[PDB]
């Protein structure tokens, strides 16, 4: 495993960040490639992209992705303002984030119809600190490991739905995880 914390490797930012739970390794490979390994894990998020991201990236990724429990494979990112989380969804494990959240709409894109969701965090840690902030979500219909996301295409829709995002922060494929197990290998371009 490499120490959490963020930086660059292989002309790609990443970031890799725990909770000190114990039971998650990330491993950082050539070009756009990591790795991560799970065994009752706590909270999580590892992966590689961009710093700053942008709003019409074509995202590339490929490879496994093996959750046995809770965790989301996604092109993960943030704005700032206003301050939002977003995800865009290709996969996860027993849990859809979307469960219980108010649907905001449905976008098709790279092959899938994709359902669109508004939740909120409320008093939680953010890139600027502990904040009240909202997450934006597509969560890809047909669950995939490998594909292309025109990210476009997404945040077009969170526009015209009335989801705003600001100026771009980091932009990454991440594997998530929360109390889970698993193993992922992932090569993003």
């Amino acid at each position: 495993t490499i120490q959490p914390g963020t930086g660059y490797n292989n002309g790609y930012f990443y970031s890799y960040w725990n909770d000190g739970h114990g039971g998650v390794t990330y491993t950082n490979g050539p070009g756009g490639q990591f790795s991560v390994n799970w065994s009752n894990s706590g909270e999580f998020v590892g992966g590689k992209g961009w710093q700053p991201g942008t709003k019409n990236k074509v995202i590339n990724f490929s490879g496994s992705y093996n959750p046995n429990g809770n965790s989301y494979l996604s092109v993960y990112g943030w704005s700032r303002n206003p301050l939002i989380e977003y995800y865009i969804v290709e996969n996860f494990g027993t849990y859809n984030p979307s469960t219980g959240a108010t649907k905001l709409g449905e976008v098709t894109s790279d092959g899938s119809v994709y359902d669109i969701y508004r939740t909120q965090r409320v008093n939680q840690p953010s890139i600027i600190g502990t904040a009240t902030f909202y997450q934006y979500w597509s969560v890809r219909r047909n669950h995939r490991s490998s594909g292309s996301v025109n990210t476009a295409n997404h945040f077009n829709a969170w526009a015209q739905q009335g989801l705003t995002l600001g100026t771009m922060d980091y932009q990454i494929v991440a594997v998530q995880g929360y109390f889970s197990s698993g193993s992922a290998s992932i090569t993003v371009s």
